[PDB]
């Protein structure tokens, strides 16, 4: 078997692959030290690809593939400054080269997000076993975040058919059983019918899944903290810690509970 000598993805340097990542995943304005933090994150799903067939598609926690910006749009979302952010986000996967995250030798799920509603989510597998990195910790800097509070406007018809549930006649639409470590809407219920906050997330294609709701005349207004799955690391978060002075390596430890970054040349 002929081996290429060098490392490449989808017939580009790998590092250059990392760059396209960052680019497509976390917006250029934000601090050099969150961009670090979001290289570590897109090179440890890399290098886990790579060693395991090298498919498509990240071992993630959470239920998700999404776009590879091409230049030709990053010009139309950077506009003009696109040469200074090109070389940002460069130079934070260059200072990072080669770093991966890992937890008792083996790469993470590198799992990130938006925004969180103050808090992030403790994650288990399958049968509740616990991600021992991926805990419930405190997000204070996304409050001041502008994808933050939001709203979400549904007719009573629209929001019944989704959900496939009647709405209760409190006007209180539907009640919410209990909450998440993470402050996330856990369980809701109807009128013979029960559905997760996070099902009702993803039928109703909430921002996240900490909401409340009210009945307003024929439509319901459902108000959402956060955007995200919130799982693993806030890039407002991480935005909001290197404004306070914070590195990579301090953001990182943050989010994900007994991380250890290690250089992929060891696998």
């Amino acid at each position: 078997v002929y081996r290429e000598k060098q490392k490449k993805v989808e017939s580009l340097p790998m590092e250059e692959y990392v760059t396209g990542v960052v680019a497509s995943e976390m917006n250029a304005s934000f601090e050099i030290e969150a961009l670090k933090a979001q290289a570590l994150a897109a090179r440890t799903f890399v290098v886990q690809r790579m060693l395991s067939g090298g498919k498509k598609n990240n071992a993630d926690v959470t239920d998700t593939d999404q776009v590879y910006k091409s230049k030709e749009e990053l010009k139309k979302q950077w506009g003009n400054n696109y040469e200074n952010n090109l070389k940002k986000i460069e130079e934070a996967v260059s200072k990072t080269a080669g770093q991966v995250l890992t937890y008792e030798g083996k790469p993470i799920s590198a799992s990130f997000f938006s925004t969180s509603n103050g808090r992030t989510e403790n994650a288990a597998d399958y049968w509740g076993n616990d991600y021992p990195y991926l805990k419930s910790v405190d997000s204070p800097w996304d409050q001041a975040s502008p994808k933050f509070t939001s709203e979400q406007i549904f007719t009573v018809a629209d929001f019944q058919k989704r959900l496939g549930v009647k709405v209760l006649a409190d006007g209180k639409v539907g009640d919410i059983k209990g909450r998440t470590e993470g402050k996330r809407v856990k369980d809701v219920a109807f009128q013979g019918k029960t559905l997760t906050g996070r099902d009702v997330r993803d039928k109703l294609e909430l921002r996240s899944s900490d909401f409340t709701w009210k009945q307003e005349g024929d439509k319901i207004v459902v108000t959402t903290k956060g955007f995200g799955h919130g799982v693993g690391m806030s890039q407002y978060g991480a935005n909001g810690m290197a404004a306070e002075g914070k590195k990579y390596t301090d953001i990182v430890a943050h989010y994900y509970k007994g991380v250890e970054i290690k250089t992929m040349n060891d696998y």
